[PDB]
């Protein structure tokens, strides 16, 4: 209840955006809270939004608010506005992080999206590992095989939707998946139409990730990003899930990786994986993009296995 809720006027604010009343959320009903992790494009913070849910208009809801740093550039603003406008176009699905609203007027740009209490899939899985795997300080919340299949099936449904809405993710991985209070799998950073300079697929990111380990060959060499290149990434995502937060091509330097994939070597079958499920992973990792399965096929396959295990 500080000066984040206090309106900004004409003659102080640095930029003016256009308002869409359908999407606009009033600043005085938004209460900014604890910041959610460092890194990625801009800042994300927890907040309480009163009446953001039209199914409970008098009830305050916990939301995540994406915003710009105080040293952000004209392009950083443009890139955030484009991400917002693309999420409006792509529309809503259960298994993606959804645009709830925006504060575009009377101060800095806030983009309000669904809050996921259980955090990202990697940290969610690692925490819910059984005894016998690397863990550090709930037994009821421990994962079963059915839960790993269910989790995979949900993310396939999500990607089927994004793909049907002409959306190419380009960075599908466990770190860009979030898990809600009711264990719903939601895909994140899917709106990013961002162009990047200063590329380095050898140097590790802030939290030690090498995003090249999720990239399809044609995405690396030719910078060709399609729905089929997303399917390769979904393959590596499947590995992450069935290793319960396993780091792909573990201990393999980036140089060796390119040579390894060229020679036709892929990652080994995880312990918790079935032969049927591993053949799905290996189908995703076909060198030829057109020989990979579509997300429509992955959903139908995973729906079949999920009804069987149950
Ligand atoms: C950006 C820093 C980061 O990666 N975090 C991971 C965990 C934590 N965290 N981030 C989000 C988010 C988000 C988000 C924002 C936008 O802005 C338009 C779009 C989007 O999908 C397209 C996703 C978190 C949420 N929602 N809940 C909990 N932790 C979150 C920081």
């Amino acid at each position: 209840h500080h000066h984040s809720q206090d309106p900004m006027l004409a003659g102080v604010s640095e930029y003016e955006l256009p308002e869409d009343p359908k999407w606009e959320f009033p600043r005085d009903k938004l209460t900014l809270g604890k910041p959610l992790g460092e890194g990625c494009f801009g800042q994300v913070v927890m907040a309480e939004a009163v009446g953001i849910d039209k199914d409970k208009p008098k009830e305050a809801v916990t939301v995540a608010v994406k915003m710009l740093k105080d040293d952000a550039t004209e392009k950083d603003l443009s890139d955030l506005v484009s991400e917002m406008e693309m999420m409006k176009m792509i529309g809503k699905h259960k298994n993606i992080i959804n645009l709830l609203g925006a504060c575009t007027q009377d101060g800095p740009l806030y983009v309000i999206v669904e809050y996921a209490s259980k955090g990202n899939l990697r940290e969610y899985l690692r925490a819910r590992r059984p005894p016998g795997m690397e863990y550090s300080y709930v037994p009821e919340e421990q994962m079963t095989f059915k839960d790993l299949v269910s989790c995979t099936y949900q993310l396939a449904r999500g990607m089927e939707y994004l793909a049907s809405q002409k959306c190419i993710h380009r960075d599908l991985a466990a770190r860009n998946v979030l898990v809600t209070e009711n264990n719903v799998m939601k895909i994140a950073d899917f709106g990013l139409a961002r162009v990047i300079n200063n590329i380095d697929y050898y140097k590790k990111t802030t939290n030690g990730r090498l995003p090249v380990k999720w990239m399809a060959p044609e995405a690396l060499f030719d910078r060709v990003y399609t729905h089929q290149s997303d399917v390769w990434s979904f393959g590596v995502l499947m590995w992450e899930i069935f290793t319960l937060g396993g780091s792909p091509y573990p201990g393999i330097p980036v140089e060796e990786l390119f040579k390894l994939l060229k020679e036709g070597h892929r990652m080994d079958k995880p312990a918790n994986c079935t032969n049927e499920l591993y053949m799905m992973m290996r189908d995703c990792w076909h060198a030829v993009p057109s020989q990979r399965p579509t997300f429509k096929q992955l959903v139908e396959d995973l729906d079949r296995i999920l009804t069987l295990t149950t």
